[PDB]
């Protein structure tokens, strides 16, 4: 029949547990579909992904194929206006995105289900006719250089393309993908190109139909979603474009045994090994660089991670297969360094290759196989449903390359045992073919290479052939034990019967002095899985610098600890969070709910009977000290951030107080330190899951019960069980708290309109506030002005308070910022005013929507509990009240709203501001075609946080529901 479709696929094999159908296809001009019906779903979504990128950009433009990504959302022929596209997402209760790698160009949405085909159809346009518009290509270079600018001081960023740097320049793996305002306006000029035509020469030259695989979920029949893919999408056209490819090896023999000795911009201190290998995608049935990674990088007794840890060299270990593009990939074994390991580097990459020769000596072992292959079939049985935006997202990168009818089940299902490419990819981790990378700052001065895009120093040299000749000689070593077998797989997956008094909402069914148990047992999704939340209460934690300082340390002593033996529970889906807050501890275990008692019991019991040892505890001080200390090299937006809530918090340490208060921490002051603790204690647990009421107030009084027996744990009083509060800005106020960024060449800046406190109204009037102004203001502060890459605005929620707020980082000064974003509030007041009705009921739907939105997966609806939980205000059925009221709201609602709380002249306007500057602006002048800003008045500059808090009133808590 059907001209427009070259074939329909067979079944699409799923989880018996998906109740998601699915019909896969290939349109005519060769565009690879999948199609996903799910009647319940409140947001639908489309992704399109383009096996071109960044591999492909022309030499002499480099970041052309993202800066093209970028473009798409500019504007089209057939949908001119240049924020058509998101406006029309975020009036539907939307969202957008994009990213480019070194193959693929990956562009996915989601909407409101009500409106898939809008939406997809103003999609469809970036691959038929963008305009990009001369003077918006001139504008959005900036976003770019600002993205890039952003990742200049990261180390990651920097790492990633020293590697490119390394290996042969004339490989297209060399290339600088982000691009910049150099690479992309002024080297351009400079050398006569038309931006604009390069632009359309290579969308119109990779932008193919046949390089092209589409996702699209909505609620519509199978039918139903075929017809609209084949209307808007079999209209691209195919120009036949060859897949491109990569058969050489980015690293050949003058690339091998060479050693790079690297500086830092954070105090960190690592070693990366890597070894070039073949494209080993071809073999996902089998996985041979998958098991090699399992072995290689396990954590369990035996192991390699183990004898380095306890060497004293390592705390951490990444070994596994690394993706290149089709032709190529690596081998990596990655960790960080002590101060010792860091001295013994020679040694540490000798126990790699003896746990190597380990692998050779024993061969490859079916068992272990099997025990890979069953898990990843569980993970699939009982996989979590996902979001619908990734999930497109995800399935469109997988189209290119699985089958159709095996591309739900391609990444998980394992099915052929290769001894064989086991052996091959195994006779490839060898010293002659490694390369090795020294992270540290002890090679500062003594570097002689300056990588050209970020500025990384570095020195190459030839490992010594004696060195490579004392690792090809290495000898079994009996610390090295591959894994036996893993006892906490699950075997158990029975789903207990919803039962008679089973609640729509978590119910309190335990209220003691010592502990709160909020319950539900799970009537949505029917996973043999269970999320078990813990708040542990205790003053002790946070009552000063030093207490928090121990409460981190004794954490991650307790997870160092248990890292052996929790690692095989992680392998079998059953992990777990455990960190100090500034009320104490939480702990969170999740997971197939089969063996989960026996990891809670284990984490409990190591708790409340830990034994320190000296030497991890001093190893585990001084990493900490460097993480306290890295924060100067975090971005200045951050740092904005972290400012404003030591600023408004009643109580709150400062990574200087930290730092200052980490000397005096001791062995015997900790070992003190953990019994006090533990002595009063109160437990606050939402139990949510495949588990009865029964099991529940069982798993509870089993931890309580653990920590009785062996801290003498005793209750906590009502009156000890203190909130923080937030500070309670003046009416008329502004204050101004500025800092310098010491690493990052940028600034920073938050601006908070604090409003009042929460409470159905003044939520829905903030919330609905910033619906109307969510768009316009990524739209006029970064579209237009182009003030930065990282624009953002939205309600702030602490502490049962709120305002709002606008987190921005730029080239340009703090000050100049401020006059802007108070700009643009008067440009929204006139939106607001000049807007119809409907432009108005429109923002309260996609609010809505975007509230109701059901969870849909266990630790999503989880997640909204305990939100609930941990604010105390327990209004577990806060959406439908709170749209109930939206739904009530006014254009003279909203209007008074602002008027009273965020006009310039409000009566009851409370703004603080962080301003951080860039490393080389020296004063900030606090104060300072484009719309006019209004007059600010002269701030109060804040000198001193803690006489600011002093000479201010606190908020009252929020009363629980
Ligand atoms: N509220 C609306 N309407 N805007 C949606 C925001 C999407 C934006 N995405 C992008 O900047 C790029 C993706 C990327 O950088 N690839 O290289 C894609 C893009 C998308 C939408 C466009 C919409 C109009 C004009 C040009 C657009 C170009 C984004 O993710 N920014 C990252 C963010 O959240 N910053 C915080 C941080 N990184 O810490």
């Amino acid at each position: 029949n059907n001209p427009a479709i070259k074939r329909i696929g067979n079944h699409i094999t799923k989880s018996p547990e998906d109740k998601r159908e699915y019909r896969g296809l290939e349109l005519a001009n060769g565009i690879k579909v999948l199609l996903i019906s799910d009647p319940t779903t409140d947001k639908s979504s489309a992704a399109l992904d383009v096996h071109i990128g960044s591999l492909s950009d022309p030499p002499n433009i480099a970041g052309l194929s993202h800066f093209l990504q970028h473009m798409l959302f500019l504007g089209t022929k057939k949908y001119p206006k240049e924020n058509e596209y998101s406006q029309f997402l975020s009036e539907h209760a939307g969202s957008s995105n994009a990213f480019t790698s070194g193959e693929h160009t990956n562009y996915y949405f989601d909407v409101s289900h009500e409106h898939l085909e809008g939406a997809l159809d103003r999609f469809a346009q970036f691959f038929l006719s963008p305009l990009f518009d001369e003077s918006a290509k001139d504008r959005e270079v900036n976003a770019v250089d600002s993205e890039h600018e952003k990742n200049v001081m990261n180390d990651a960023w920097r790492l990633f393309q020293l590697e490119k740097a390394t290996g042969n320049p004339k490989h297209p793996f060399s290339k600088f993908g982000t691009g910049n305002k150099y690479t992309l306006e002024t080297r351009p000029n400079q050398e006569g190109i038309d931006v604009r035509q390069e632009l359309l020469k290579f969308h119109s030259a990779y932008y193919s139909s046949n390089l092209m695989a589409v996702v699209v979920l909505g609620r519509e029949s199978l039918d139903d979603l075929t017809n609209l893919v084949v209307k808007l999408f079999s209209e691209v056209e195919n120009k036949n474009v060859p897949l491109p490819e990569f058969p050489e090896h980015p690293f050949q023999e003058e690339h091998l045994k060479q050693l790079y000795k690297i500086v830092p911009i954070k105090d960190i201190r690592n070693l990366y090994v890597t070894f070039p290998i073949p494209d080993l995608q071809k073999y996902y049935k089998s996985n041979p660089g998958h098991y090699l990674g399992h072995l290689i990088g396990h954590e369990g007794p035996g192991s390699l991670l183990s004898e380095l840890k306890s060497k004293g060299w390592v705390n951490t270990l990444v070994g596994g297969q690394k993706e290149g593009a089709r032709g190529f990939m690596f081998f990596i074994i990655n960790v960080d360094l002590t101060e010792e390991g860091l001295l013994h580097v020679e040694d540490i990459i000798l126990h790699m290759f003896q746990y190597i020769q380990k692998l050779r000596a024993e061969g490859p072992q079916e068992w272990v196989f099997q025990e890979l292959k069953d898990l990843n079939a569980v993970a699939f049985r009982f996989k979590d449903k996902e979001r619908p935006r990734g999930y497109t997202s995800k399935i469109a990168g997988i189209l290119h390359y699985y089958p159709l009818e095996e591309v739900l089940t391609a990444e998980y299902l394992l099915e052929e045992f290769r001894p064989d490419l086991i052996e091959m990819v195994l006779d490839k981790l060898r010293p002659e073919n490694v390369r090795v990378a020294i992270v540290s700052k002890s090679f500062e001065g003594k570097t002689d290479r300056t990588e050209e895009w970020y500025g990384t120093q570095y020195k190459q040299e030839a490992i010594p052939d004696e060195v490579i000749k004392k690792w090809q000689n290495a000898d079994l070593n009996g610390k090295f034990k591959l894994p036996t077998k893993n006892e906490f797989i699950p075997t158990n997956f029975e789903i207990l019967p919803l039962e008679k008094e089973a609640t729509p909402y978590p119910a309190l069914i335990k209220d003691t002095a010592m502990s709160k148990l909020w319950f539900k047992q799970d009537d949505k999704f029917f996973l043999p899985k269970a999320n078990l939340n813990f708040e542990f209460f205790s003053p002790f934690a946070y009552v000063d610098p030093l207490h928090s300082n121990m409460a981190y340390l004794y954490l991650e002593l307790l997870k160092d600890s248990l890292n052996e033996y929790a690692y095989a529970a992680e392998l079998a889906g059953l992990s777990y969070d455990l960190q100090n807050t500034i009320y104490g501890m939480y702990l969170s275990v999740k997971g197939y709910n089969d063996k989960q008692p026996i990891l809670l019991k284990k984490i409990i019991e190591k708790m409340a009977t830990f034994e320190i040892d000296e030497k991890r505890f001093e190893i585990i001080k001084e990493a900490y000290m460097r993480s306290l200390n890295n924060f100067r090299a975090e971005q200045p937006h951050q740092h904005a951030m972290y400012y404003l809530r030591l600023l408004m918090t009643e109580v709150a340490w400062t990574k200087d107080e930290l730092k200052e208060a980490l000397d005096d921490v001791t062995l015997p002051r900790l070992k003190a330190f953990i019994p006090q603790l533990l002595s009063r204690l109160h437990i606050e647990a939402l139990l949510h899951g495949n588990i009865t009421k029964q099991a529940a107030l069982g798993i509870m009084q089993m931890v309580e019960d653990t920590l009785i027996e062996h801290a003498h744990t005793k209750p906590l009083l009502p009156s000890q069980l203190v909130r923080y509060r937030e500070v309670q800005l003046p009416d008329r106020g502004w204050f101004v708290y500025q800092q310098r960024n010491e690493v990052h060449n940028n600034s920073g800046i938050e601006i908070y309109y604090q409003t009042d406190m929460q409470s159905t109204s003044e939520n829905m009037f903030l919330e609905l506030f910033a619906q109307i102004i969510s768009e316009p203001a990524f739209n006029t502060l970064r579209t237009k002005e182009q003030l930065g890459y990282i624009v953002f605005s939205g309600p702030r929620r602490a502490n049962g308070i709120q305002g709002l707020r606008f987190i921005i980082q730029s080239e340009k000064p703090p000050h100049y910022l401020e006059s802007r974003v108070e700009a643009f509030l008067i440009t929204m007041e006139k939106s607001i005013e000049d807007m119809t009705e409907e432009a108005f009921q429109k923002h309260i739907q996609a609010l809505a929507i975007r509230r109701l939105d059901k969870p849909k997966k266990l630790s999503a609806e989880s997640a909204k509990y305990w939100g609930e939980i941990i604010s105390q205000q327990y209004n577990f059925d806060r959406d439908n009240t709170e749209v109930a009221y939206l739904k009530t709201l006014t254009k003279e609602d909203i209007i008074k709203f602002y008027k009273e709380m965020l006009a310039v002249d409000a009566p009851r306007r409370h703004k603080v501001s962080v301003h951080v500057l860039a490393r080389e602006m020296d004063s900030n002048p606090v104060v300072g075609n484009l719309s006019q800003a209004p007059a600010l008045p002269q701030p109060e500059v804040i000198q001193n946080m803690t006489e600011f808090k002093r000479g201010l009133p606190l908020f009252p808590l929020v009363k629980p529901h």
